[PDB]
């Protein structure tokens, strides 16, 4: 009942509007941003449907910002081998699942700028090392600054250069198991990495409290799938792959981590 994500990507994409999003989301019935300049988590306990969930999400600096980027994934890999690390150590000493605290990264979501065009080197390089040791979902961050002829276009792109570079994404190909996990996977593939749309605000409309961003032209609706793809973010997460997710980071990534130790 433990689930920890981590955002990544470079600054000023919405990231910490993003995990605010998270555990704002109109979907819990429970209870409850300047540049970020360090890693740091927030843990809050929400409540779907009666069901408890501790969920962590660890929110982190950016990069690219600097002449010389070489070496910027550090921190980030850092963090993700020093929770299978103080993994490893519990489960030796404390045998049982039920009082080992799981720290591990579940999920990572990669946070792409809206450019319109295709994946930076620096993306690609830093996709391929985090793919190596956790799982990733890419998201095409501030999608509302691109229209939805944009976005899908920008989609395809995207799909197209992860398959030239062998990024190999959640939810990854190869671990598709029985007759139809393919048959609702591919329905996912086919649609990440997501259009998303981040907000921390509420407002009222048409007798509605949602989240949403106010422009002068109207009120971007981040849980209304027909003004952006974050539903789908949140519900892959938290919903419908929660259990997948941990169980590809305990069974595939975790036990790859071992093998140097
Ligand atoms: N247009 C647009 N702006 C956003 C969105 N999410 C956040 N912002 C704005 O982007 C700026 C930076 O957002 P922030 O959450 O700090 O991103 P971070 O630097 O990656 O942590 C702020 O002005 C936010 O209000 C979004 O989905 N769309
Ligand atoms: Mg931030």
């Amino acid at each position: 009942f433990e689930f920890n994500i981590m955002v990544v990507g470079q600054s000023g994409l919405g990231k910490s509007t993003m995990v605010n999003t998270l555990f704002k989301s109109k979907v819990w019935k429970s209870n409850p941003t300047p540049q970020t300049l360090q890693l740091h988590s927030l843990t809050h306990v929400i409540e779907e449907k009666g069901v408890k969930l501790k969920l962590t999400v660890t929110d982190t600096p950016g990069f690219g910002d600097q002449i010389n980027n070489d070496n910027c994934w550090d921190p980030i890999l850092g963090y993700i081998n020093e929770q299978y690390e103080q993994y490893l150590q519990e489960e030796i000493l404390i045998t049982r699942q039920r009082h080992i605290p799981d720290t591990r990264v579940h999920c990572c979501v990669y946070f792409v700028p809206p450019t319109g065009h295709c994946l930076r080197p620096l993306d690609i390089e830093f996709l391929q090392r985090l793919c190596r040791t956790v799982n990733v979902v890419p998201v095409i961050a501030r999608a509302d600054s691109l229209t939805m002829e944009e976005r899908e276009a920008f989609r395809r792109r995207i799909q197209q250069n992860l398959r030239t570079h062998c990024i190999d994404v959640y939810p990854q190909m190869c671990f598709d198991e029985d007759i139809n996990d393919k048959i609702l996977n591919s329905k996912l593939r086919d649609r990440i990495p997501f259009a998303v749309v981040g907000a921390d605000q509420e407002h009222l409309v048409n007798g509605r409290c949602v989240l949403g961003r106010k422009t002068k032209w109207g009120i971007i609706e981040v849980e209304n799938m027909a003004h952006c793809e974050f539903p789908l973010l949140r519900d892959l997460l938290i919903r419908s792959h929660l259990q997948d997710l941990k169980d590809i980071t305990h069974n595939i990534h975790y036990e790859n981590y071992r093998v140097i130790r």
